[PDB]
């Protein structure tokens, strides 16, 4: 059963030059490339629809301010259970194993976004990739 | 306490050419290679007792055809709670830091199979090496 | 973004880089050499018209290797790019390069990068217009 | 919200070649090395107001013999949330991902110890960088 | 399995390599090269025997090693495997070499490949008749 | 503590390694060549005295650098250990070293090993006295 998820690869892998170890995590599970796009800096707007349902939270304009202060790069990776799959993969900073777990420290500039679900991947893929 | 297991390293491991990759996490884990038998082919006769448990079950006849597509290396590692500590090293897909969290997309196709129990342990080397 | 620098030259990860899953290892290397991306696009199968452009000089078996799978073109930038990347490409008989690890074949070496400031323009034209 | 924890690196990671492999993750993870000390051996009374609190344990001779019979190394490291995050990456023998995890089999030679908590780490610190 | 090839050459992967615990990393770089394996086979501890033969040219103290600690012979498969895999070998001097990378001692350099069609000839049939 | 050898060399590991966090990856292609610890020593920020005294040979702008972050100066043993870790240092434009490999500039190039037996003695002399 496959499935396209979107993923985003933030500013600060750029910064750290985590690009590849990031995305070769991703590829060495056994996820294709499907569409890809190279943001030296993504449109603010892009960014703001993206991130929409915290759009009332505290964080949000200094997210959206990091999002938009370096490179990002958007692929939508295809594979079995893919969405569900590579959100683990990303996983949390507390978690050893992971993404997040072993190149992370911090809430915002956590290096990788995944979709979360479905509908969040459809919508995601749509921002991105209209 | 030094234990015994039975390790395979199934024909798709050959394909992605992650023979090494797998081994390698076993052997920095600090367990040692007691036996090992290369099978270009390894025999169906001998791939049916092993998963015989299995005889009744759908994908039985298709896990055994896999199993004999591809080349495969039967394992005896040695080390101290060997049996346990290995098939955590296996994991599951599910579980990024293992072997089949990192590199394994599929439930069939899963890269590597490690003995679960002290019997299967017994049972499983007697039939790979008798 | 310190990476940056005085040259700027282009490269092609190739269709059996994919296929062998090695674009991040092959992007890697280049990465912790410090070279940062200034453009890049990828092509579920890049045009039959830029890959004859590129190579425009067995010539048509080649170009369907090219053309079969994907690729992705990235136009690197820092100093002495050009020279530098183009060692890290290397051969297949040279260890320690890319494709002097990585690779076994002339055709399918999984990675192409520009050779001379000439070249790196002309092929920066060819997908970066 | 910076902390800062004490981190040893063992007599086994150095006869197992495993201290760049283990020191690297920490970094990867991006905390900084705020002090080091490089000891050839360790001295004994050092090791022992280190573990005093298992001083009346079974194996506490033998962990004090093994922390003296290679060299060792003392690191102050910094980040966020360190004390925890670092303690995670460490892990423990069960759980692949972390440093135990992925590269030790015994409960003595560990390869690794990183302050459980902040009275730990602030009582650890004093020890080896009084 | 892609891999496979026009040559055929002999690999002995040393005791050494399992003390210090890089069988993986040494397979994995023939690996990576995209070499095949055809045969292959573990010895706890090769025979005196095959040692004296394969080596048949301090003659007795090199076989004390190679008979000390465990072996693995593989017969590698690939075009030019022979001259490819000698260089992935490379020498002690040689960095992106695995003696280069890994070893620093003449004898205990934890990798032998055949150098020449002759040698992987008689040498596959000592370790696989 | 096998490592062990016939010759002692000075190490340092640049400002610019801790900042870009490739400290671990340079001191694992030294630990993997089986060399040993014997002396080691951290600095928030080494002494302008000492920087001096090894330079001591534009030369304000490089001592800058080096007085800027902070670094590890390391003393290893093994058998042509002055040579061999050279080697490995080796420099920009040699593919399978660490500068090869890891840096594009003459000055932050992340590392510094003795290049001759008299170097390798006062370097060890002005950080390890």
């Amino acid at each position: 059963g496959l499935q396209r998820t979107l993923v985003l690869i933030k500013p600060d892998a750029f910064e750290r030059s985590l690009v590849a170890e990031i995305m070769g995590r991703i590829e060495k599970k056994n996820f294709k490339i499907v569409s890809m796009k190279f943001w030296s800096k993504a449109p603010r707007n892009l960014i703001e629809q993206h991130y929409k349902e915290h759009s009332e939270q505290s964080y949000f304009n200094d997210n959206c301010d990091f999002m938009v202060s370096g490179p990002i790069i958007s692929i939508v990776y295809e594979g079995t259970d893919a969405i569900s799959k590579i959100r683990r993969l990303q996983g949390n900073i507390l978690t050893p194993g992971t993404i997040r777990g072993d190149l992370a420290n911090d809430i915002r500039e956590n290096l990788i976004h995944a979709s979360d679900s479905e509908d969040s991947a459809v919508d995601e893929i749509s921002i991105w990739f209209p």
